[PDB]
């Protein structure tokens, strides 16, 4: 309830939390990580390595080293850094009161970043059939006050990405910025094969990308990145932030961005994709019998998220959403390495419905 | 550009090839070694807030926050009340500092959409007058501050009757102690309260690194019950485990005792360098305080350097023979005295012998 008075000794203190060499007397990293971030870590409480780390992460999603990108906190701030740069310029070029223009799917990360920064949240609504936001719908959105446009790929709240290749055609035509959020999939896509529908700098006029590291990363919950293109029209602010440093935390990431290696990161993603079709298969086994109105997957996901939903009545029952009300399930590397999870939870989810 | 396989770790490390400064104890850094390897892939963080609450005076049922390192726990702040202002009517909301305050306040206005409103404070005290900023606020007003102490020349602002000021004007009353709130909170200030004792105000922003001796880059930042920026956390943390470990092991490896010995250690020493320096223009042939003095009255851990006859920056830029901080406008440099600057023998007769060697050079 209070600061020790007196100084605690090192067991008392690491035992609220020994197993070590020196004598003060979920996935679990392999022990040889583990500690290779804790020797970088000693060393740490530079430069060259959060250079190279952002751009390792603007190759991951195919931009060019005439843009610009840094770290930040962690999730919510990697967008409050874009949201808040754009309404930057959207004043600087003379405008009063911006809009940030989002579809209802997006990040909670932009209310926030939208009352923080002063501007005004448009909030657009998705297909309600794939959950997916309608180009054409959000063009009924975008007028000169738009500071920026928003896709999600995918979106946290469904596992449903928006189609960034044709926001980003209505993007030029309006001609303002086109911001991806990509703070959920960002890690997991890099490593996959998005080509014949890309979501990074490979669209034209998607200035922005925010992506966080941890979840498929797999760096300690805290880092993130943001990057900018060179179109960027977010420019214009920085060479006039939030965000504070802290060299240790650049170093975890360069040490296990290096120690996984690129294609462990593929063998992953590819491996929660695999697991994701996976737990559908034992899903809509059932209806092979419980029907389709008890429970179902939301829209057609391509990734890690499987959200539930369910029209007759589940979530924190099953311990064995936003406003439709449902739970997604994000999978993850763990969700790999336990055996079986397909047909375990599928059936402990009938145990939940029942 | 990022490794296409792992990377073995015997060349991560190679990679990472593993003035004044302090080491923490061999048994602390190897402390804070194994707490890291457990946290980094709990309730001590209400710990953590607890404990930073009671060492600024203020009830568990204000609300308090682990943030990164001074200016986000400053806009963190600033955002939540610029953000009521808003949500109150006032589209214009104003940010009321003295002159003296941080750049970050700059920040937090610039980004918040809000107007920066600079005080004069008192030219030759360096502390606000609560007079004076009193007709600075008005109903646009979002939040005042008042800073404990400033950066630049570690004086402080009349907390307890800037207080007064916001009583009566009901506004919020921002206390920024990023700077000297945890060499501050293990002294005696109970004659003269900067924090939650002092009715009115609604919000203290601290540091950890630079005296609570946590790694670099964590920070607290804690409202009141009465705070009405609780209400903007109600609605919607605004701003965003390891770093909540390395915090909670260092704090408790120190304790009180190791905190307050250093704080007041390094307070007699700031005397030390002022009476030295005082004699020194003591007698003739001679070198006297126009030539180079300490500015004001300073109390804590800052002691902020002038001159009116030489130029005080080729005087810090030539005592290469000490970490300076050369400070822009009103030209100087200040000295930023820590726990290291008190582990050394005697700091004081050398520092200034090296600044009559520094003044007389420059002259």
């Amino acid at each position: 309830e209070e600061i020790p008075e007196e100084g605690l000794s090192p067991q008392d203190i690491l035992s609220a939390f020994d197993v070590e060499k020196c004598h003060f007397d979920y996935a679990i990293h392999p022990k040889e990580l583990t500690e290779l971030l804790k020797e970088v870590y000693g060393a740490t409480a530079i430069n060259a390595m959060q250079a190279e780390v952002i751009r390792w992460c603007q190759n991951l999603f195919h931009g060019s080293k005439e843009g610009y990108g840094l770290l930040t906190h962690g999730g919510t701030t990697s967008i409050i850094e874009a949201m808040a740069a754009y309404v930057i310029r959207a004043r600087a070029k003379g405008i009063d009161y911006p809009e940030i223009v989002v579809p209802e799917t997006a990040h909670a990360a932009f209310k926030k970043a939208a009352e923080l920064t002063g501007a005004i949240l448009i909030t657009v609504p998705v297909d309600k059939k794939t959950g997916a936001v309608n180009p054409n719908v959000m063009s009924s959105y975008i007028t000169r006050n738009t500071a920026v446009m928003v896709g999600s790929a995918p979106s946290f709240m469904n596992g449903i990405h928006d189609p960034i290749s044709e926001l980003g055609q209505l993007a030029k035509k309006k001609n303002v910025p086109f911001h991806v959020d990509a703070c959920l999939g960002g890690f997991l896509t890099a490593f996959l094969d998005t080509s014949s529908e890309p979501m990074d700098f490979r669209v034209p006029g998607v200035t922005s990308i925010s992506a966080d590291l941890h979840k498929y990363g797999c760096c300690p919950k805290g880092t993130s990145v943001c990057l900018f293109s060179e179109d960027s029209p977010a420019l214009s602010v920085y060479a006039a932030l939030d965000g504070s440093t802290s060299g240790a935390r650049v170093a975890e990431v360069y040490a296990t961005l290096s120690y996984y290696g690129k294609n462990k990161y593929q063998e992953i993603a590819k491996s929660i994709i695999r697991l994701r079709n996976a737990i559908q298969k034992e899903l809509t086994a059932l209806v092979e019998e419980l029907t389709s109105e008890d429970i179902y997957v939301y829209g057609n996901p391509q990734w890690s998220i499987l959200g539930f939903r369910s029209n007759t009545c589940i979530a924190d029952e099953l311990e064995k959403l936003q406003n439709p009300d449902g739970f997604h399930l994000c999978l993850t590397h763990v969700h790999t390495l336990v055996g079986s999870f397909e047909t375990q939870f599928i059936k402990d989810l009938r145990e939940a419905v029942i």
